[PDB]
Order: C-alpha cells, then structure tokens, then sequence
C-alpha cells in the first residue's frame, strides 16, 4: 500500500523530531545526541533508495506514535529498571506528575520537555481541519514570546538571579506540578510570585484561539467583553469557587489575616481546580469532603482551544442547557424545541455527536477504573488515582501513598497509555480496535 | 384550581388505600384498623360537603404522596419500640421492599403484614406502569388476575414439594412474592438450603423478572407463543449476557478450585451469581471465596437492573442497546460524516424522535447519580461505606458489601429522611419531583 512514500516521509518525521535534541548538551549530555544520530541515520536510510512520493488517522497515530518513541533510551543506563525507566520517561513525557521518587542537565532537558509538550500540544489541534502552509509559525511565535518574557520578568519582580527565574519559568511552562523541590510552592514562597502565578494560571490556561484575531490590528478585543457566552458560563463556576472557599473559611474560622487566608486558600482552590497541578496542601484544615470535591473539580478540565483536552465548557453546556430544553420536551412532546444559545443556528448533526462521543467517553471511564482495579490495583488508592490519571495531575490525595513504585509494571504500562488518553484524543486507538475497519 | 373537585377524589384515593388495612386483623395471637378508620373519616368529610367534579403530573405525583401516609403511624406507639425518625425509616423500609435493615431481629402478625406490603408493593408497581398512555376502563384487573395466580400458586405448591407443611411453604411464597431479600432469618438460604428449594428458586427469579407483557398475548387464546424464539432481539442480547455471566463463574470456579463437587459449586455458586446480578437481594456469601473485586464487580452487575415491562426501574436492555448499537452508528460517523446512518435493530423503522430523550433520560440520570453520591457523602456518611450503599441504594438491594457495616441506625436521620427519598427515587422514576423544582414550572 504505497509503502515506498510512507518510508521516506517517516524517516524525515524521525529525524526532525531528533533535530530538537541537542537540550542537554549546551550545559556541558551523550546519549541524547547519540539518539539524534541514530535516527537521523533511520531518516537517511529512509530517505535515499526511495524517492518516488504519493490513510490520516494512520499519519495521527504515528505522529504520537513517535513522540512516545524516543526519550526512553538515556535512562536504562537515574539508574532505575527499563520498565520503570520507560515509565519515568512517560512521566517526565506528556506534562503529567507521574511521580515514584537528579542532574543538572537532565533535569533542565526535563522542564524543556515541558516546554516541548506545550507547543506540541497546541499546534496540531487546531490543524485538524483537512480531516475534519506553514504560516502560523509567526504568530504563534510573538504570542509565545509574550508569554515567556512575561513569565521571566514576572519571577525577576521578586529578586531573584535571571537563572533561577528562568528556571521558574521552564518549570511552570506546561505545569505538571513540578518544582525545585517536591512541595509544589511550599518551599518558595514569596507573595508577589504567589498573586502573579496565580495570575498567570487564570489567563494562560482557557482561550488564546479567540485573541488570535490579536495579530490582526483591527482591535477586536472589546466587543468580547459582551455576548462571550464562555465568559459568562467561565466567571460563575469560578466566582462561586471563590464564594464557597470564603464560606469554608469562615465556617471554620481558619486564618484570621486576610492575605494567607485569600492569598493561599485562594491560590489552592484554584491551582487544585484550574488542573494546574500545583498543590502543597494536605487538606487537613479543610474537611475530608473538600479534597473528594476537590477532585471533582480535577475532572472539569480544560477550555475551548485551550492546551488541556478534558470535559470543555460547550459540551456540558449544551448537556446542561440543551438538556434544558429536554425537560421542556418532557412537559410537552407536541412541542418543538429550537433554542439556539450561539449566535449561529445550531445544526443538530453536530450536537448528537458530541453526546455520544460523551457516552463513548463514560464506557472509556468504566473500562479505566474497572482495568486499574482489576490489574490488582488496591480499590481506594487506585480510585483516587485514576479519577488524578484522567485529569493528569498527579497521585491520588485521598488514603495518600503518592509514589507508586511497587505497582505491576505491566500495569504501569497500562497507566502510560491512561494517562497517553488523558492528553490524546482517546478514540485514535478505538479506530485501530475496531473488526469493520480490517 | 377547582379545589372542590379534588378533594373528594384523594379523599376517595386515601379510603381505598385504607380498605386493604385489615391485613394483621386476621391474625389475632388494632392500629392499622385505625388507620383504616382514620382515613375513612377523612373520605367521609370529604365526600358529603362537596358535590362537583371537574395537572395529571400533580395526580401521579399526589398517588405516589398517598403510599407512606399510613404506612409509618403503627409504629410508634409499640415490640416495635423505635424513634420516630427511625420508625418512619423503618416503615419506608418495609415498604419501599428494599433491604434497608437497621435491626437484627426478625410479631407473627406484624411479620405477615410485611410480606402482605411485599405483595402489595409487587403488584401495585406493575400495574400503574402501563396505565400511563394518556400522557405518553378497568379490564385488565382479570387478565393480570390469572396471571398472577398462577404465579403464586406455582411458588407456594413449588415450596410445598420440598415436604415443608403448606403454612411454610406459603410463608416463604409471601417473603418472596416482591424480593426484598428476606426470609425467615437474616441469611437468605443459611437457615434452610434444601436443594430443590433452591433449584426452583433460580427457575423462578430468572422467568419472574424478565418480562410478562410481551406474554400478556397469553391471555387470548392463540400460537404467537412459539414465534418468539427468533422474534426477539432481548432474547439474544440477554442470554448472551447471562451464559457469560455462567462462564465467568465457571472460570473463576476453575481458577480458584473452590468446590470439587458438582452439584453444591454449580448450584450454590450459580445461585449466588444470579441472585446477586438479576436484582433479586438474596444473598449469604461473605465473598471471601471469591476475590474482592468479584463484590466490586457484582455490585456493577447491580446497577443493571430491570427488564422492559418488569417491575423494576432501573437501566434496561433498550436504553444500553440504543446506547451501544446507536453507537457503533455514532462509532461509524467518525469515519465519515458525510454518510448518511440509518439502522433499524428492531421490526419497525426507528424514530429519531424517542432515541435523544433516551439518552438524555440518561444524562439527566447521572446528574441525579452525582447528586446522590455527592450529597449522601456530603451530609456526613462516611467515604467508603456510604459508597458502596449508594451504589446498592439506587439498585435497591440491600447494603454495600465492600467494608460492611450494613446497619446504620447512628446515622443522621435527616440524611435518614434522604436515604428515604432516595430510595423511593430508584423505584419510581427519579423526574416526577424534579417538575416540582423548576422555576419555569410555577
């Protein structure tokens, strides 16, 4: 099936993604460009005896296909087990805080690995549309350098050498909790990089595609203040968060100060909620409930064209309010139903689909929770866990045993490709399963 | 809103549930007979002063409201000596005929009214469920009639062959007429396990609970019986579903080696894996034998509960099936959305009218899931535990397995009043008090 074609065109993909491994080399290191070099050679034996060039699904797949490939082979020789080594290479992969437990230069190839899951992320998400050039580069490419410079210059504001706010800064590029330390900001906290981290979190994470309009000048941006439905929907859910943790924090009458009471119950609420990952709370001055609640809130994540893929804002409304307009057909069959909340008119192919990618997602649900308890996962510690697989966060709070070393490592395997299906459209590997598609 | 016309209705209604109160009367070695006469003065003051006569949400909502009003008064006053909170409990859960025990111990006469609201419970919930075509004459009160003699007097003469006199035997057809999962002790088949009791027992939960008005063509006399074999995809689906439910219980049969002999591992085995899974309650395994996640997956097995037409209301085989093979058509629109899915499984073409009020029956099910799980775990019930309940309170079965501590009299009460409700909500269908809450509805 036009193998020759697939050949070449793999080799190059290999190749290119191996370009972008000489991280660890410039902080004077081996392996990593030892891996350039072998698949570069793959690129080159792929590249020269066939030349002739010229289905999608099968080009997705092996796109992550690679990614998953590759940043494995430095760590068998961190001495840990292949299993485990391959395991910590999908942790350090992917901007999940999979942790079971480092040098410099490693360590700084890892937060770049963050820097390349967040780019990578939202790049071909967005380019989906032949299925469902290259001139986007540019634009992503100012919006990116205001982030970054941003961010750097945000940590400099507290004092800080431009190395440790650079180091700051790579770490919380694609947040997966991490830090220099393992408590999250525990360690470090100074107030002015606690409010503009939070800051931060509130902007970066829910809507970059609407302001992409930005790199035109035509000065869209104050029409968006009215009629932006997420806007609306996004300010209640997190206003009632911040109502309901000033509640909690009266009810309980924990800090009597109003800065450690708003800075950081403020900052906990909506770290542990916004699927940040950043969390150095043990919970324990808020009842046993909030964590459960808490988790709760880990699972609605993400936004529309946003880095996170994960229940969004449009499709549990139109359950919501569409499913509004159900209750109306519950008082009345005879009646027709056509609300529409957008400013288009809404077709109704699109919308059934939806639900039942939803519904699909649930037997998704059913066969993660049922397969981690059924592997010999224990019934409370996995059950916190893989509620934390599926968002991509981290360990399991509830009956707390964060680091899972001692878990089969078949299983493991398993728990990479969960949480794989937590950043990656999980049906990519549902189309491979299928009889009708052989 | 044309009061008059309603009052001597429900007046009428509370009589009538009143009529059938003289159950214990007919074993002598008072209360209820007073509810009787109670509810009876109040259809006699308001039947004489008012003459006229003359929305249906509020009459199905107000014959659910009647069930629980004279339910709860006998037993606050008496052996039963509880608190009222726990009496009222205890009274819905009696009646209600799930197994919410909160006590140990199980008068003649009392007892016997118990299994009488399981027959009561048993036929009423079956008979308002087809009656609800006007909104989407009494003849049927013969048909379900024969009927249903020939299933209680097939349970009573099937108990009566193990040579049991026929007031046990009776007895036992009584606890198990709506099943609760009761019997004369707390163990369901501990106490007396005689084989062809339980034999025919199996026989008799597995043709029982699957589903009686397609054979309501039983009643004219006619062939249509024999067609059936290939007429019904339920048939297939549901036999797929329970021969793998055998094999996997013959498999961890083999893996664990548990019994040698054929005839306790099959039946007893068998028995246990049934019960569990067809929403029966009769359960006396501890699960030990098995592993642990065996009560995680029986428990899952729970949540499949009901067939169409059956009396229970829980998840059928349609809604799934919709789910499923509308699915692979949803599965099959990945592929390319410009192609046209239509697929009819059953005789008829299908309407696309039904289908999104299917799943959106579910999708507004799983916010009333989260609400009860939330709000059960949130009143201040325990992590595990109440986990485990919830899942066995909205199947209404009995308590969760997993970390058992079935009774819970030191639970609060208001939350008690919750369980109440939520019980009742799995029975009935959850909606018919949530047109009350709406705004727009007022």
């Amino acid at each position: 099936m036009q193998f020759r074609s697939i050949i070449r065109i793999v080799g190059l993909l290999l190749a290119l993604f191996s370009v972008t491994m000489l991280a660890p080399a410039l902080v004077a290191g081996v392996p990593f460009v030892t891996t350039f070099f072998v698949l570069l050679f793959c690129g080159a034996m792929c590249w020269f005896p066939n030349r002739r060039h010229k289905d999608g699904f099968l080009i997705v797949v092996l796109f992550w296909t690679v990614l998953g490939s590759a940043g494995s082979l430095p760590f068998l020789i961190p001495n840990i087990s292949v299993t485990d080594a391959f395991f910590e290479s999908f942790s350090a992969l992917t901007t999940t805080g999979a942790t079971v437990i480092l040098p410099k230069a490693i360590l700084f190839y890892r937060q770049f690995l963050q820097w390349f899951g967040g780019m990578g992320i939202i790049v071909l998400a967005v380019a989906i549309l032949p299925v469902l050039i290259a001139e986007t580069a540019k634009a992503l490419w100012y919006i990116y350098l205001s982030l970054t410079i941003a961010c750097a210059v945000a940590f400099w504001l507290a004092g800080m050498t431009p190395f440790d706010a650079i180091s700051h800064s790579f770490s919380t590029i694609a947040i997966g909790g991490f830090s220099t330390h393992d408590a999250s900001m525990g360690y470090f906290d100074s107030y002015a990089i606690n409010l503009i981290t939070v800051v931060f979190l509130l902007i970066s994470a829910c809507n970059f595609t609407l302001h992409f309009a930005a790199f035109a000048s035509g000065g869209v941006h104050p029409k968006y203040y009215w009629k932006d439905p997420e806007f609306r929907a996004f300010i209640f859910i997190q206003v009632l968060l911040f109502l309901v943790c000033f509640l909690l924090l009266l009810k309980h009458h924990s800090y009597t100060s109003p800065y450690d009471a708003f800075d950081q119950a403020l900052f906990q609420t909506v770290s542990i909620s916004t699927t940040a990952g950043f969390t150095t709370t043990g919970f324990a001055d808020w009842p046993l409930f909030l964590p459960v609640l808490l988790l709760f809130s880990s699972f609605i994540g993400g936004c529309a064209g946003s880095t996170g893929g994960g229940m969004k804002v449009i499709r549990i409304l139109l359950l919501t309010l569409q499913g509004a307009r159900e209750l109306k057909r519950l008082v009345h069959p005879r009646a027709v139903y056509t609300i529409k909340v957008g400013g288009s008119a809404l077709p109704q192919r699109v919308v059934d689909a939806v639900w039942g990618f939803f519904s699909a997602y649930a037997l998704v649900f059913v066969v993660c929770m049922l397969g981690l308890i059924a592997t010999g996962m224990d019934e409370l510690s996995a059950f916190s866990a893989v509620a934390a697989t599926l968002n991509n966060l981290g360990p399991g709070l509830g009956e707390v045993a964060l680091h899972f070393g001692d878990v089969n490592d078949k299983a493991k395997w398993v728990l990479i490709v969960s949480m794989l299906f937590g950043r990656l459209e999980i049906f990519t590997l549902l189309i491979l399963l299928t009889p009708t598609f052989w």
